[PDB]
């Protein structure tokens, strides 16, 4: 029963790639490439998740990655306190992942807590839910 | 942590239900994007641990207004499998997400005492869905 | 009666996204999908009825276990990121829906005893959408 933590964790981060693998074919070019950059990155973190720490997750700049697309793209975008998801076909793909990548922060954050592994797994996920709702938001402003 | 969970499922909720809205008629549509909005109000209560209100015995009869019109709209309801349409399954999908919601709500209810009528609005919710699948289907 | 209810609630949304799913892939796989929502029908029917109502039988795991070893041939796994294509994507999802159905079933079967068969189906339901969606990627390669 100890290992739950593990099992649930890996099965929602699958969850979230899978998700993000389906939204990767309704968005440009280079979004698609940043979509591809973070299923590598959750392959990476589901490795160290997995096996428990046995094989090596994800670096510091990973973090840094996701921190750069965010300022980014906050420049973007005006309205973000009133939104509801979904404004056009293609944003509410993101959407869904963003809630996703919300419900496998918390998962991590248990992993964490019982096992001390998934630290830098932890944040990368809290900032991946912000890039993702900014993503929808381009979205629906392109 | 009920309530975290509870505002995430419900998050995925309207998440999901603004991707289906994509699928549907004009009409459906224009239902899917009231119910985003009731569910917005519904995760305003239950995040601010009801310092916000939630929402109104209105919003639930409106439901149970629309279910009575599609109900004598559908026939056979007793043996279906999801997803007779493309279209049909994203609503049964949104169904599923809806009964989860469901549950985590009851939670919140039980151990913070706030939620009641969003309970009754999720239950009547996913009614409601099935309803616009099966029509949808014929 | 909480396990019976998450577990058949799992199943429901795992039988609704393989209903979406199946509108993305050719005429053999759509069929495939339509038996797997039959046979997920039954498991809930157990299930949600706490045996009263009959399950699946043995047969269906020896059903999904052929079209592995069928799959098994045309699929050389590791290494590969979800959704090469919308159509595997949509597979990948509900593999992984599949996945957290097993675990739901697994807790009912602790719990009530009930749903044996249906824990090895799901079990071995994920390995096939697994080789399903490798093999609509491989087939997209060759063209
Ligand atoms: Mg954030
Ligand atoms: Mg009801």
């Amino acid at each position: 029963w100890k290992d739950s933590p593990i099992i649930e964790a890996n099965g929602t981060l699958d969850e979230l790639t899978s998700f993000i693998g389906e939204a990767k074919h309704y968005v440009d070019e280079e979004m698609k490439g940043i979509l591809e950059e973070i299923q590598n990155d959750i392959y990476k973190i589901m490795g160290e998740i997995g096996s428990k720490g046995k094989i090596e997750g994800i670096s510091e700049e990973r973090i840094k990655w996701l921190e750069g697309l965010i300022s980014r793209y906050e420049e973007m975008v005006n309205l973000k306190s009133f939104v509801l998801p979904g404004g056009t076909l293609e944003s509410a793909k993101l959407d869904v992942c963003r809630t996703i990548a919300r419900r496998a922060e918390r998962k991590v954050a248990t992993v964490l807590r019982e096992f001390g592994i998934g630290k830098e797994a932890l944040v990368y996920l809290n900032r991946l839910s912000d890039l993702l709702f900014l993503l929808a938001r381009v979205i629906e402003i392109e």
